[PDB]
């Protein structure tokens, strides 16, 4: 080569990254406009003021093995999503209800999970008025990034990100922090708690309540999978108001009184559930899920407080659409009504 090899030639693995074909470099250009880097900043901003932490910088490099207009989205090196985005063009998408068609390569685009037609620039006002939603091309990439962050936010929330958060908390209630870590709770434990929380879509903007609650219970208990369940109940009014806004009815999914004990039994001296139960749940569970999807009701299962740690650990890795709550985490001022059940069909 021209210049001698130095340690600066060691590229470390990026927490969150992106690779881009040459036809897309113009929208990821530092020097030129950067039509996309604007949209990425707005995602990282609107994520911290919303989910309570700053996602890690998106390291974008180009890679010439890719098609001209293809992007890969990477996490810690592994590709976690990819798609095609064409700069001169726009995208037209039916929300499921519009009528008409249009000229183009019909593609079930990966960013939205809907069917949609890439169209050229001038058909805009017509596509909007036939019933379509018309987006720019950077917006396609950006929207695709945004789903991937809010689906991997548990694994993007690394220990280095937890310390960085602890330092933002520590400048607005320094009392709280000075003696909770590494005093009563080790940063390992705190991180395992906030990660278990981000994992089930539970916002952690209320550090005031999470540290107050830990500092109360940490001396007499230090299993994260146990403190997690107790921070959850501290956040009950906030979790309730997440999936059930207003003070109207609470149309939940529940499980059967016998099935409850069936599992409650398998809990005590069991190291895990047995194979037979397994496949019955997921079918019987997806059964009740499909009813609520027609009725207009949310996908929330409401279980006994000792069953939630493990129905969510078991069901969610198949149907991550599913929210698994606890009767102890709902507000009392709320009217319940189990409008779908998990029993003998």
């Amino acid at each position: 080569s021209v210049v001698e090899a130095t340690w600066n030639d060691v590229q470390l693995e990026d927490s969150l990254g992106m690779e881009v074909g040459y036809r897309l470099i113009p929208m990821v250009d530092f020097q030129q406009d950067g039509e996309l880097l604007g949209r990425i900043r707005s995602i990282r901003k609107k994520f911290a003021q919303d989910m309570g932490f700053l996602p890690p910088v998106v390291h974008i490099r180009d890679n010439m093995d890719l098609q001209p207009a293809r992007y890969r989205i990477l996490m810690k090196g592994v590709e976690i999503g990819s798609g095609d985005a064409y700069p001169g063009r726009w995208l037209a998408i039916n929300p499921g209800t519009a009528a008409g068609t249009l000229p183009g390569e019909k593609t079930v685009v990966p960013a939205f999970g809907l069917d949609a037609i890439w169209i050229e620039s001038a058909l805009k006002e017509q596509a909007q008025i036939q019933g379509f939603t018309v987006v720019e091309a950077s917006t396609v990439v950006a929207t695709h990034l945004n789903h991937l962050i809010g689906q991997f936010s548990a694994e993007l929330f690394g220990r280095q990100e937890a310390q960085q958060l602890l330092d933002r908390v520590s400048q607005e209630m320094p009392k709280l922090t000075e003696d909770l870590v590494p005093g009563v709770v080790t940063l390992t434990t705190l991180h395992k708690v906030l990660q278990n929380l981000l994992a089930e879509k539970v916002p952690i903007r209320d550090m005031r309540t999470i540290l107050e609650t830990l500092a109360e219970h940490a001396p007499l208990q230090s299993d994260p999978h146990e403190l997690t369940a107790v921070v959850r109940v501290a956040l009950g009014r906030a979790i309730t108001q997440q999936w059930f806004p207003g003070n109207e009815e609470v149309q939940v999914i529940g499980l059967d009184t016998a099935l409850e004990r069936l599992l409650l039994q398998a809990l005590q001296g069991g190291g895990g559930l047995e194979p037979g139960l397994a496949d019955r749940l997921l079918a019987q569970t997806q059964e009740a899920l499909s009813r609520q999807e027609m009725l207009g009701a949310p996908p929330v299962l409401l279980v006994n407080h000792a069953l939630r740690p493990l129905l969510s650990r078991f069901l969610r890795r198949s149907l991550p659409q599913l929210v698994v709550l606890s009767n102890l985490e709902l507000s009392d001022n709320r009217h319940i009504r189990m409008t779908a059940t998990i029993g003998g069909k």
